[PDB]
């Protein structure tokens, strides 16, 4: 694996979205990972539908949270997921309005990164592409993040509560990091992104519940 | 009165929730106590709405924290609280959207446990049911709790920063404890729970800010 990787430069990452007043971070994380594999397999980058996931993944809790793996499973068993244009994001749970006509991607399943292994996560990102990850984003320090490589001793890897997307990794000012795409809008963090400490004892639990879809 | 009590066995406790990033621990603590009394009064166990409290208890600070007593006061004055289904949790403060038709419980008052009295808290849990309590959960040792009876001399009884639910009490390997339900997801601690030292000089301030609603 390369010392650094940034899928944003390769056109594998769509613009930063804003999930609004809906606990759908898991759906944005999921579509982000799907968009990466779609681009890698078809060569086209397009926005997939997080609303499709919020409304149709029965095992998850819609605007109340959910597992990225359940989303991948849904896409697989559903034989597809709609594009954002065909199933627009509205910010609240609605009745399932999925339709094969707007299908823009499929899923053959998913894999979970060995729990707590950042080196494994690194390998996955390098070989597969953007990977869905879960972290503790409950600290005010995370909420008001502006720049630099984020590390807070108070982060709790035993309290995973937010789903985001690892689109790469590298180092800045001698500090290794993960390039994380959030879904709180472009005005949050650094243009919607946050560099999170890498190889710093699994800070914020970045490698505790990571996964990627098979396409 | 009994040596041991566990309301989870009696079906007075709903599944462990994940509060996300919103500082709503007080709301989950409040609904937990309300859920217990509702089961007792109607025989039914159901999720009540923490979002309803976050958005409508103007006396509190929404995602910035709040008092469980102010929550009970609101339910009383408001003539009710919604079920989770009728007012779903989204992990961010919204405009107050209380639905009167979705009312699932009422509150005719509440009482505050005499400050620092663990004996009184014990009697309350035994007689009333689950009780809302506040503790010092700022220690790394608390964050990474996994098993046994939690005790850390560095805990500060007068640093009440986290709201949880006491669903019982007992003794493990000779160590008296309180059975505490957190709102950091089922993967935190021991299936979302933590046993905290009981009768150990009011450890972590367990009996300094405890209260329960009446139905
Ligand atoms: C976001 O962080 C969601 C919010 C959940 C609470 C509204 N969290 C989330 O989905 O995390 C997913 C898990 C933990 C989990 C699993 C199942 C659940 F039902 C709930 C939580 C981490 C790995 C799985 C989020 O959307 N944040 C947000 C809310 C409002 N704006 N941003
Ligand atoms: C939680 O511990 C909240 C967070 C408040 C700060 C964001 N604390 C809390 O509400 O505690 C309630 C008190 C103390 C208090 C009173 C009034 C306030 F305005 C603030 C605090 C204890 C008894 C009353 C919490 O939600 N933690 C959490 C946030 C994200 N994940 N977990």
């Amino acid at each position: 694996a390369p010392d650094s990787v940034d899928y944003r430069k390769k056109g594998y990452v769509t613009p930063v979205k804003n999930q609004g007043q809906c606990g759908s971070c898991w759906a944005f994380s999921s579509v982000g990972a799907l968009e990466g594999q779609l681009k890698k397999k078809t060569g086209k980058l397009l926005n997939l539908s997080p609303q499709n996931l919020v409304d149709c993944v029965s095992e998850n809790d819609g605007c109340g949270g959910g597992y990225m793996t359940n989303a991948f499973q849904y896409v697989q068993k559903n034989r597809g997921i709609d594009s954002e244009d065909a199933y627009p994001y509205v910010g609240q749970e609605e009745s399932c309005m999925y339709n094969p006509t707007g299908k823009a991607a499929k899923c053959r399943g998913y894999r979970e990164i060995p729990e707590g292994n950042e080196k494994a996560l690194k390998r996955a990102v390098a070989r597969v592409g953007p990977v869905s990850v879960a972290i503790d984003a409950s600290l005010t320090s995370f909420q008001f993040y502006s720049k630099g490589v984020y590390y807070d001793e108070s982060c709790n890897s035993d309290n995973l509560n937010h789903a985001v997307l690892a689109v790469g990794y590298g180092i800045q000012k001698g500090n290794k990091h993960w390039i994380i795409k959030n879904s709180w809008g472009e005005n949050w963090g650094n243009k919607g992104y946050i560099l999170m400490a890498r190889n710093k004892n699994n800070a914020c639990g970045i490698a505790n519940l990571a996964s990627f879809p098979k396409m």
